[PDB]
């Protein structure tokens, strides 16, 4: 109504996002998050942007469970507005992992974002990308402040990180994939 509110166990919004090529569907189709869902595998989706640090310092832990996992369970990444955008004249003194992205001004520099992060951060296809709309339903929707992990399974939010300082984690997730898949 007046604001939304995302929980375990709700039906998983089928958020509406733009397809970001990540070859081995066209660049910048339009589709939507169920579209990645496939029977009861989990689907892990990861919401961020390359200017959000916590989000960015585990990418390559991502990289590693899409590896470890991508024959038993599909993972998403989606890409949101710049948590922290550049305004191009300071620098950061300290070196950096990530790199600097200035406020999308369209949905075609958000998904210019999304082919940078993909190669920056060497993601693989099977880590699919997506940009969530200008309209930011997605963010919204997944009730994410800044980078947030959401698995849906069976069409419903089976985990979905919390709101701690340190609920970000996807070791968390490794757990989860664990317990899953364990007898």
């Amino acid at each position: 109504g007046a604001y939304k509110q995302v929980k375990l166990g709700e039906d998983a919004p089928n958020s509406s996002v733009v397809h970001v090529s990540n070859p081995e569907t066209a660049d910048g189709a339009e589709c939507h998050l169920l579209d990645f869902a496939s029977a009861e595998r989990p689907l892990v989706v990861n919401f961020g942007s390359a200017t959000c640090p916590p989000f960015t310092r585990q990418l390559p832990a991502f990289r590693q469970l899409v590896e470890e996992f991508s024959s038993v369970a599909d993972f998403l990444l989606v890409y949101i507005d710049e948590a922290h955008p550049s305004d191009g004249w300071a620098v950061p003194g300290d070196s950096s992992l990530s790199f600097e992205v200035a406020a999308h001004r369209n949905q075609e520099d958000r998904c210019a974002a999304a082919h940078q992060l993909l190669e920056r951060f060497s993601l693989p296809p099977q880590c699919q990308v997506v940009a969530d709309r200008m309209d930011n339903n997605a963010n919204v929707a997944y009730g994410v402040a800044f980078e947030r992990v959401c698995i849906v399974q069976r069409r419903k939010i089976a985990y979905l990180g919390g709101k701690g300082p340190f609920s970000y984690n996807l070791q968390e997730v490794r757990s989860w994939l664990e317990k899953n898949f364990s007898k």
